[PDB]
C-alpha cells in the first residue's frame, strides 16, 4: 500500500505539499495534479479520509477505496477543461476545509461527515462539457430521461453508484443495510444540492437559519447542502491566480459549448459567446448577484470563522471591477 | 375517419353508452375494452377531446392524434392486470368528471385542460407490474438511474414524450413554442404528483386552500395565481388514481382483484429473491378485505373527504359511495 494510495512519480514532494496545504484555503490543485500525475482526486481523497480516520470508522478497506476513486477518476473526462477529476478534487478539498470551522465543532456525525466528502468527489463524474440549459434545448436523450430536472447531477450520482456496483469497488460493503441507506438519501440530496435551479431556496434556507444549535437532521442537512454548493462554488473566493486558472478553463469549456450552439443555430447559451461575451463583467456579475449572497450567509453562519474567504472574494471582485 | 377514432365492432351501443355515461361518475371501463375490441384508451380520449373542443383549440389534426393515442395504448402492458390502458382510460374519464363540479367554473385555462387530461392518459405509461419500492428494493436500473426518486412517474413521463417524437405523431406540433414549454412543465408536475410518496405533502396543500375558501368570505377561493391552480390538478389526478374505493362497488371490487394480483405476483419475485415482501404482496399473510378498509381509513378517504369539501357539495355522490363500500368490506371481515 503505497503513501498516497496509488503509486506517483513524485511522492516526496507531494508529501511536503499535503503535510502544509491540506486544512488550508487555496490548494493548489492544478499541481497537485501535475505531482501525482493525473490522481489528484485519487491522492487528495486517500489523505483526507485518513486523516479524519474515516477509513478504519466506517470498516472500508483501503484497497477496495482506491480501487473505487481510480475508476471515478478515470470517469471524469480528461479532455474537459473545467468540469474534470481536478474540479472534484478541489471541490473535495474545500468541503473538508469547510468543515473546520470552530463554530461547527462536534456536530455532524462521522456518517455525515462520510456523506459530504464522497458526495464532493463524485458530484460531477462523466460531466461532457456542456450545461443542463444545452442538453435540454438539444432534446439530448439524459434531458428527455429526467424529464429536465437536474439532468447532470442526476447523471454524476447514477454514474457513481453503477461504479460500487463493480468486483471489488464497493467502498461501503462494511455498514450494515440500515447506514447503508441513510447513506445513500444524504448522498443523493447532496449532489442534487449542487443544480444551480436549487440556489435560491438552499440560500433562502440557511438565511432562515442564521437568523435564529442543531440536533434535526433537517437543519444539519440542509448546512451540509450549502456547504458542497459553497465549496463547488468556491472559486470567486480562492487566491487571485487559483481563481483565474479555474476561470479560463470554465470558460474555454462554456465557449466550446457557444459553438456548437452557434454551429447548430441557435440562441447561444448565456457567457457562451465567443464574440461579445465581457469576461470581466461577466464575473463581476456572478460575484455581485450570486457567489457573494451566497458566501455573506455562509460566513455570518459560522462568524467568524471564514472572514478570509469572504475578504479574499471581496478584493477580486474590486480587483476585476478595475481590468474590464 | 371512423366514428370512434379506430374502428369498432361495435359503433352503436359505444355511441350510446358514451353519450350517456361520459359525464357520469364511475363509467364501466371494462366493457367499453371489450365493446372497441381492446380500445377503451383511444375511443373514451378521442371522444373526451371533442366533447371538450380540444381537438379545434389547439389545431390538433384528428388523425395525428388518433395516431398517438394508439401507440400509447399499445405502450401499455396489455398482461399487467390492473396497470394497463384499461386503468389509464378510467383515470381520463374520471379525471374529466371531476373538472365538471359546478365550484370549479371558470377555473382552470384550455391549457390546464389539456394538461391534466393528456397526463391521465399518459400516466402509468410502460408500467411493468411492480412498484418503485420495488424497483428500489431490487436497485434495479431504473431505480439507479432516477436515484430512487419518482422511479416509475419518471420513466412514464420520458416514455410518452418520446412517442410524441415519432413520425406523424406530435399532436402538440400546432402550439407555439411558450405553450408547448408551459404544457411540458405542467404534463411532468401532474404524473409526479401520481408518486404516492407525494400524497401527505400534496393533501396537506389542498388542506391549506380548503381553511382558506372556508375563511374567505365570499366563499369563493382567489385562484389568480398558477401555483394554486396547479396544486389543486396536481391533487385532482391523484383522487382520479385513487378513485376505485369510491366508485360502484362491483367495479371497485374488479379493480381490486386485479390490483391484488399485480401485488400478489410481485411478492412472489420478492420471496424468490428472498427479500422483504412488500405490504399486500404476500399471498400468504394479506387478508384482502382488512387491507381495503386500512387503505380507505388511512389514505382514501382523508383523500376524498378533502377534495369533497373544496368543491363543496358537488361531490357528495363519491364520499357516500366511497363510506358505504367501507361498511360492506368491514362487514364481510
Ligand atoms: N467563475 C464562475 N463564473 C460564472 N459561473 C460560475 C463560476 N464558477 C461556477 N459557476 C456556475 O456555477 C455552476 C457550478 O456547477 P458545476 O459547473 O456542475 O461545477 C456552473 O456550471 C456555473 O453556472
Ligand atoms: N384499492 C387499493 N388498495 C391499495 N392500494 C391502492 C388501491 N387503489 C390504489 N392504490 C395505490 O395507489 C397507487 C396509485 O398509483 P398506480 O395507479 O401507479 O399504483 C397504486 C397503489 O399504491
Ligand atoms: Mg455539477
Ligand atoms: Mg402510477
Ligand atoms: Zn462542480
Ligand atoms: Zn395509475
Amino acid at each position: 500500500l503505497p503513501i498516497h494510495g496509488v503509486e506517483t512519480p513524485n511522492d516526496n514532494e507531494l508529501e511536503e505539499r499535503f503535510s502544509l496545504c491540506l486544512d488550508e484555503w487555496g490548494v493548489d490543485i492544478f499541481e497537485i495534479d501535475r505531482l501525482s500525475n493525473g490522481h489528484a482526486l485519487t491522492t487528495v481523497a486517500y489523505r483526507i479520509f485518513q486523516k479524519r480516520d474515516l477509513l478504519k470508522t466506517f470498516c472500508i478497506d483501503p484497497h477496495v477505496f482506491v480501487r473505487y476513486l481510480l475508476r471515478v477518476e478515470s470517469t471524469y473526462h480528461a479532455d474537459v477543461p473545467y468540469h474534470n477529476s481536478m474540479h472534484a478534487a478541489d471541490v473535495l478539498q474545500t468541503a473538508h476545509f469547510l468543515l473546520q470551522a470552530e463554530a461547527l465543532d462536534d456536530v455532524f456525525s462521522d456518517l455525515e461527515i462520510l456523506a459530504v466528502l464522497f458526495a464532493a468527489a463524485i458530484h460531477d463524474v462523466d460531466h461532457p462539457g456542456v450545461t443542463n440549459q444545452f442538453l435540454i434545448n438539444t432534446g439530448h436523450e439524459l434531458a428527455l430521461q429526467y424529464n429536465d430536472a437536474s439532468v447532470l447531477e442526476n447523471h454524476h450520482l447514477y454514474m457513481a453508484f453503477k461504479i460500487l456496483t463493480e468486483k471489488d469497488c464497493d467502498i461501503f460493503a462494511n455498514l450494515g443495510g440500515k447506514k447503508r441507506q441513510t447513506l445513500r438519501r444524504m448522498v443523493i440530496e447532496l449532489v442534487l444540492a449542487t443544480d444551480m435551479s436549487k440556489h435560491m431556496s438552499l440560500l433562502a434556507d440557511l438565511r432562515t437559519m442564521v437568523e435564529t444549535n442543531l440536533d434535526n437532521y433537517a437543519d444539519r442537512i440542509q448546512i451540509l447542502q450549502n456547504m458542497i454548493h459553497c465549496a463547488d462554488l468556491s472559486n470567486p473566493a480562492k487566491p487571485l491566480r487559483l481563481y483565474r486558472k479555474w476561470t479560463g478553463r470554465l470558460i474555454e469549456e462554456f465557449f466550446r459549448q457557444g459553438d456548437k450552439e452557434r454551429e447548430l443555430s441557435l440562441e447561444i447559451s448565456p457567457m457562451c459567446d465567443r464574440e461579445s461575451v465581457e469576461v470581466e463583467k461577466s464575473q463581476v456579475s456572478f460575484i455581485d448577484f450570486v457567489c457573494h449572497p451566497l458566501w455573506e450567509t455562509w460566513c455570518d453562519l459560522v462568524h467568524p470563522c471564514a472572514q478570509l474567504i469572504l475578504d479574499t472574494l471581496e478584493d477580486n471582485r474590486d480587483w476585476y471591477e478595475c481590468h474590464i
